[PDB]
């Protein structure tokens, strides 16, 4: 099983990032709230562009999420549903796989969501943008990103994102660099 260390972690980005309206479960509902939240943000116009993408590449996340996770088909995904489909994708990625195309849809479109200026790079500026709308505290943002760039020697462009992506989901190393990418985790 997950150790409670890649739980906790799989955990966190249940109630913080992917159930936007707090109620406990993985909803279309959250992701509609996700798409406003993201608008507002950014100011996207309504049924511009922008927003016309987000909400199409966001009904195949949900749709390859619900596919995966939502065993009793009542379209909506509680936490013991997402535990119960991240301890087979962790295992699965152990054994050389890849992770399901749904949730690399989804690191490429936070990836986008981050980089506004559009130079393939996440600044500390960028990142703590939108990290807080998340409520993740300015100093957790700064030192996630100091971590996460290594003290800006490295360049936090889509593949170094992505990279980073798989070892916070996977990774039961406490010193893994990825551990932070969703803010300081005090290890
Ligand atoms: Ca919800
Ligand atoms: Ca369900
Ligand atoms: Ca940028």
């Amino acid at each position: 099983q997950l150790s409670d260390f890649q739980r906790n972690k799989i955990l966190r980005v249940f109630n913080t990032f992917y159930d936007c309206n707090h109620d406990g479960v993985i909803e279309w509902d959250d992701f509609e709230l996700a798409i406003k939240k993201i608008c507002n943000l950014h100011s996207w116009p309504t049924d511009g562009k922008k927003h016309n993408e987000a909400r199409a590449t966001l009904k195949l996340i949900w749709d390859g999420l619900r596919k995966y996770a939502d065993e009793n088909e009542d379209e909506q995904v509680t936490k013991e549903e997402w535990l119960k489909m991240w301890a087979e994708c962790v295992k699965s990625v152990e054994k050389g796989e890849s992770l399901p195309e749904w949730l690399t849809k989804y690191m490429n479109f936070m990836f986008d969501v981050n980089d506004t200026s559009g130079d393939n790079i996440i600044d500390k500026h960028e990142y703590s943008t939108v990290y807080m709308s998340y409520g993740i505290p300015k100093s957790d943002c700064d030192a996630a990103f100091d971590t996460l760039s290594d003290g800006g020697k490295t360049m936090v462009t889509r593949e170094i994102f992505a990279r980073l992506w798989t070892e916070y989901f996977v990774s039961n190393d406490r010193g893994a660099k990825g551990n932070h990418l969703f803010g300081d985790l005090k290890l």
